[PDB]
DNA sequence: GCTCTAATCCCCG
DNA sequence: CGGGGATTAGAGC
């Protein structure tokens, strides 16, 4: 890469659609990840890196534990 | 030096 | 297609 890494500055409005989706679908297809990007003014890869970090930081805080 | 977590590398099927 | 752990990265204590 050329621009190093941006990191963070997600707004609370993005989290309020992303978490409300993660409680009904933990593994969305690109056809749905682009819709989540329309509702937030993001793009599909931004939703995908949030979703794999959500599963990875579930594991890197709890490994198996869920309350759902 | 250490946490916390996003942006990405390499691997898996 | 894209998940999963390792990894590189970034701001606060």
């Amino acid at each position: 890469g050329s621009q190093r890494r941006q990191r963070t500055h997600f707004t609370s409005q993005q989290l309020q659609e992303l978490e409300a989706t993660f409680q009904r679908n933990r593994y969305p297809d690109m056809s749905t990840r682009e819709e989540i990007a329309v509702w937030t003014n993001l793009t599909e890869a931004r939703v995908r890196v949030w979703f794999k970090n959500r599963r990875a930081k579930w594991r890197k805080r709890e490994e198996f534990i869920v309350t759902d």
